[PDB]
């Protein structure tokens, strides 16, 4: 409903209200026509993506990604470029953080944000074996 709303669902912004209320100062509401990229294989990443409504393809040149999933972490922790592209099955609504943002989050509010994404990224991985 609210950018608010969509950030206190991030696990590693952890319900905190004074890292929601920076990320939220350069969090945009961005919006995809149905077949458009979001990204390509190859492409810098720019950011995070919250999907808000929509379902995203995922294609390394097939997996699908559903309201609540985040797009771009690892690759906005390690700044390499994306290894699968990103296309939109229908509109999509996002919460976009430009990766300067973020960076500028782990400097000014805490740096465990970034230990907090790894984190996220470990359970996924262990709940993704079992599953």
């Amino acid at each position: 409903l609210t950018v608010e709303e969509v950030l206190y669902h991030i696990p590693w912004l952890d319900k905190n209200k004074d890292y929601i209320n920076f990320i939220q100062e350069k969090a945009k509401v961005v919006t995809f026509d149905c077949g458009n990229d979001i990204f390509e294989e190859g492409d810098e990443p720019k950011g995070i993506y919250i999907i808000i409504s929509g379902m995203v393809k995922l294609e390394k040149s097939t997996d699908y990604m559903l309201s609540g999933e985040i797009i771009g972490e690892i690759n906005c922790l390690t700044n390499e470029p994306m290894k699968y592209s990103a296309t939109c099955k229908t509109v999509v609504e996002t919460c976009f953080i430009p990766k300067t943002h973020l960076y500028d989050a782990f400097e000014q509010c805490s740096p465990l944000i970034k230990q907090k994404m790894w984190l996220k990224l470990g359970l996924a991985i262990t709940a993704r074996k079992i599953r």
